């Protein structure tokens, strides 16, 4: 049980340019599509949203009824399409061998661990074990699951059912701001009836990235693309982008939301190499009235200079550089025969590292993390 200090920073920031080696996508279906071709063909939305019909027109929560939610259980909570892909890379692009990284893991992940300075009241729960000399991360299922439940009850027990149902309104609103806001095709080859709303559509991309003398594969999804993908596979992540939403700033109040949104959001798009942000803005009736495209690396300075502790992109990104250095200084690479559980709590504010004793191990490697196809893989180079 070994705790690192919550002020832990990183020399310097260390920064690398990430880059897209594959990508993969759960359809409309909920099927997944691993052909690198055929997702950059199909499984990719373009943005298109005029600045005629950013009048106030547009209800974010009209159509409601008709969402079609993917059942939470089977959201991807392993690793088991990620290391599919990931195989299917290695095999027919690395020659047949193992990419060459550290760490193995989640964007959203990272995304926790990188904002968790000025998050300290989000409690933060990873497994990590060593594999083929390298670490893979993911959120506990169990834990998760767990937590999940208990935040649904909480909100019951504080929330009037006109309060509950406008949040479940809210989350509905961020998929269709996507939906209205993209078309399957570039504009030339659509339709006009084109010019379901759902959570089952996920474009997955997976960079090598890294940070410090951390090499890294992070897996993170996309929501569209701001003008097209190029033939030759060269400096695409320069070209997606990120959609979002969020309630009209009509008070300081709202803006200090809003500023920890944009911060969170920051770290989403600069961990993934996205340069491009869109924000739409609502009002209390879901509204369309404003929209906003933001670059990325303006975000920090943005916030530094906002006239309302105080957040710090560079802060925040000295704090994630020391953790990323700490787990590969702290867990060894070569043992197998262990798991580990990287935990942040919110109470105690204590960030710690401990080697699991309740045999998670068996579960983790038989299924929830490493699953046997995979490693059958790399048993076989
Ligand atoms: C699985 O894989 C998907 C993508 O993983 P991630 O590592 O990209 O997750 P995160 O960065 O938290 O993305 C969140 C997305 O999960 C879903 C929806 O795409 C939501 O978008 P918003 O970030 O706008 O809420 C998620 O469903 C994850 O739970
Ligand atoms: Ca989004």
């Amino acid at each position: 049980m070994k705790t690192l200090s919550l002020q832990s920073r990183a020399k310097t920031t260390a920064l690398k340019q990430p880059k897209e080696i594959f990508a993969f996508a759960r359809d409309i279906d909920g099927e997944f599509v691993y052909d690198q071709k055929i997702v950059k063909d199909e499984n990719v939305s373009y943005y298109y949203l005029p600045d005629s019909k950013i009048d106030g027109s547009i209800d974010l929560q009209a159509g409601y009824a008709k969402f079609k939610k993917i059942p939470e259980e089977k959201n991807m909570s392993d690793m088991k399409c990620l290391l599919t892909a990931l195989t299917k890379y290695e095999q027919e692009h690395n020659n047949g061998e193992k990419v060459n990284v550290d760490i193995i893991t989640y964007r959203g992940l990272m995304t926790k661990l990188l904002a968790l300075p000025y998050n300290l009241n989000d409690p933060v729960d990873l497994n990590v074990l060593a594999y083929d000399g390298q670490l893979f991360i993911n959120s506990d299922e169990e834990i998760e699951l767990a937590r999940r439940k208990e935040e649904d009850e909480h909100k019951q027990q504080s929330m009037t059912p006109e309060k509950y149902d406008h949040m479940k309104r809210c989350e509905f609103s961020g998929y269709k701001f996507e939906a209205i806001a993209t078309l399957p095709k570039p504009w030339a080859d659509c339709s006009r009836q084109q010019i379901m709303v759902n959570n089952y559509e996920q474009y997955i991309s997976v960079i090598k990235t890294g940070i410090g003398e951390a090499k890294m594969l992070l897996a993170g999804e996309v929501d569209c693309v701001w003008d097209y993908i190029p033939e030759d596979g060269k400096d695409v992540l320069s070209h997606y982008m990120e959609l979002k939403t969020t309630r009209i700033l009509e008070s300081n109040g709202q803006v200090v939301n809003f500023e920890k949104k944009l911060f969170k959001t920051w770290a989403q798009c600069f961990l993934m190499g996205i340069r491009k942000v869109v924000y739409g803005f609502r009002d209390d009736s879901f509204f369309l009235r404003d929209v906003e495209l933001y670059k990325t690396e303006e975000i920090p300075l943005l916030i530094k200079n906002n006239a309302l502790g105080k957040i710090n992109c560079t802060t925040a990104l000295k704090w994630y550089g020391a953790v990323i250095e700490w787990l590969l200084q702290e867990i060894p690479r070569d043992d197998t025969s262990k798991a580990y559980r990287v935990s942040f709590d919110p109470s105690t504010r204590t960030f710690t590292l401990r080697e699991l004793m309740g045999n998670e191990n068996s579960r983790l490697r038989n299924g929830e993390m490493l699953t046997s196809e995979f490693k059958q893989w790399r048993e076989s180079i």
